[PDB]
């Protein structure tokens, strides 16, 4: 209605309803006979959802996994689109996932070689993309879980002796620029360069230190900040000038927790706006203060990367809001904790003295810092009932992460994986060497078949071996033998009677 | 352990050497003073004979490396938080006094040690924002 | 011998063949 409009089945009809829903870069004589119609009749079959028609066009597909990524995408899209709620359901019930990771499992173990070949892949069927980019469109999350995917993220995350380097050996080697010629670590001397700074471990390792020793100098820059004559001293816009420009430039290219994001960059700009003016010196310091604990708390996300400390951040991010309301209520009742017992303890007209006497002597007497002094000329219960509190707060978390831990596996996996082709897709310059390396692409800017027919064709045994497989396997099912049998039984037994 | 054993092995040479040096007497001090817990670390793995403190010892053994890179960043928070409290808390020269006014007396306020005389002429969601990370830090080794 | 899975298969497999045998 909507072409008709513009301007009861049409091609470019069922095409414009393809580009809408793969959302990818394809598209498109009802004599001609259309080529792969394998392809068209399973994608009709998702789309009238007949399932077991489906899965059986596939038998005959080419490329298992691309199209059980895309038909995965298409039905995710449906799901949520279907009017009736018990429909929508049957339909979100295929979990053709489950089939891509199984054909991608055997041809894992078969070959592991041209297994990765195969992930690496052009699918000309679906307008020669890669698999990983479908996953990506179709958020195949539990497929990333395979351990073909991290093999490959791995493989790609090194480059050189990717399986085994030592921590103390990698970071020994990289100190010196000739260890890889040296050939005391693994790795003619331009391309060795090349290769020892153009891996993704490279870049994650040396903007790791520029990062480090950025925070460190803008710290230490802070001092000298504390107190200049106006607000905003001249190192502090050198530095500003030096790391801020090429942050934000990388992070808007690259655009072009998040709550944690967001609240880093505004107080960056409003650091820079209280620098503007230089009447307000408390301001002008205070914001750049309460702003500088950001680095901090974005390099603490940018610790997820190795297996250890992976999950840990995951979770951490599950607790981080439920912590908020929890406690906020904690503090409302050791607020009013406080003002009961200085109420009680003594009979004011100041305001910065009543608030310090209210709110920081209470706070430091749980800190070790009780001036009875200051305090000295049912309470016991009081204490009991906060140590009780206290207690409930540690069993709440202690029993709470515990749930999440399973999905934030997974979900690091994900995660990991998002950070490693971003690192793949980082530029390898530093943050100061990261301006060389933009003024670089602006200026050039300003100037087989026959191996991928055998790996498809060996895909598409594995698949018939492993739907033999499960077809030999469901035949001896024991329980179903036992019915069978007991059929048989009672027919003997009739035809004896 | 090993590592442990190599430790041990070398800083009593260290020891050794330094007290061959006279001029150096704090060194020839200081090097046998941080040698000495060596000993007392040794014996902790030498009590694995008997049932009990049978496995600790190799649970403790198993959670050694992974500590490591965990303390150093919590040591960073740590260090961010007073700097921070420090620069907030006043607008210095001194080398020895800087250090510790920016390292120890933080330490010590962990520790029950706040001198409110020295300190007073957000900050309570840094206060549970370390509580949570602490938590997450048991929750860690008691998973 | 006495694995319990075995002999219900092996008895499964008696049945059949006495069926078939009826039949």
């Amino acid at each position: 209605e909507e072409g008709r409009l513009t301007l009861a089945f049409s091609l470019h009809e069922v095409s414009r309803v393809l580009k809408d829903f793969l959302h990818d870069a394809c598209r498109g004589d009802l004599s001609r006979k259309s080529e792969d119609p394998w392809r068209d009749l399973f994608l009709w079959a998702v789309l009238q959802n007949r399932y077991e028609m489906a899965t059986y066009f596939w038998a005959m597909g080419r490329e298992g996994v691309a199209a059980a990524l895309a038909a995965c995408k298409i039905i995710k899209e449906m799901s949520h689109l279907e009017k009736e709620a018990e429909v929508a359901r049957t339909m979100r019930e295929a979990k053709y996932e489950q089939l891509a990771l199984d054909l991608f499992s055997e041809c894992y173990s078969n070959s592991e070689d041209r297994a990765f070949a195969l992930l690496v892949r052009r699918n000309h069927s679906w307008s020669r993309t890669t698999c990983l980019h479908l996953a990506t469109e179709a958020d195949a999350k539990a497929f990333f879980a395979h351990d073909g995917v991290q093999a490959f993220l791995t493989k790609i995350w090194w480059g050189d002796m990717a399986t085994g380097t030592p921590i103390l050996r990698l970071l020994g080697a990289f100190t010196c620029p000739a260890l890889i010629y040296t050939n005391l670590i693994s790795f003619f001397l331009l391309t060795r360069w090349r290769k020892f700074w153009g891996a993704p471990v490279t870049v994650f390792l040396g903007n790791v230190v520029m990062y480090f020793a950025f925070l460190f100098l803008f710290s230490y820059v802070l001092l000298v900040d504390f107190r200049p004559p106006p607000q905003g001293p001249s190192g502090s816009e050198v530095t500003l000038y030096f790391w801020v420009f090429t942050l934000v430039l990388e992070e808007i290219r690259q655009g072009f927790w998040n709550k944690c994001d967001m609240v880093a960059i505004f107080l960056f700009i409003v650091g820079v706006t209280c620098r503007m003016v230089p009447s307000v010196f408390e301001a002008g310091r205070t914001v750049l203060a309460i702003d500088f604990m950001v680095f901090t708390l974005r390099l603490i996300h940018i610790f997820a990367i190795h297996k250890q400390l992976g999950p840990k951040i995951i979770i951490v991010e599950r607790m981080m809001k439920d912590v908020f309301f929890f406690l906020f209520f904690l503090s409302v009742w050791l607020v009013a904790y406080g003002v009961t017992t200085q109420a009680l303890l003594h009979p004011d007209g100041r305001l910065e003295w009543i608030f310090r006497r209210v709110l920081y002597r209470p706070y430091l007497q749980i800190f070790g810092q009780i001036p009875l002094d200051e305090i000295d000329e049912l309470v016991t219960f009081l204490l009991v009932t906060n140590v009780l509190l206290m207690n409930l707060l540690i069993a709440m978390f202690s029993y709470t992460f515990q749930v999440v831990q399973g999905n934030a596996d997974m979900f690091w996996k994900f995660q990991r994986y998002h950070l490693i082709v971003e690192y793949h897709g980082r530029p390898a310059l530093a943050p100061p060497f990261i301006l060389l390396s933009h003024l670089s692409l602006v200026l050039k800017q300003v100037f087989p078949d026959p191996v991928d027919q055998k790996i498809i064709t060996w895909e598409t045994v594995q698949k018939e071996n492993f739907l033999s497989t499960m077809e030999k396997r469901r035949r001896d099912s024991e329980e179903e033998v036992l019915r069978k049998t007991a059929h048989r039984v009672d027919l003997i037994a009739k035809y004896i009677g």
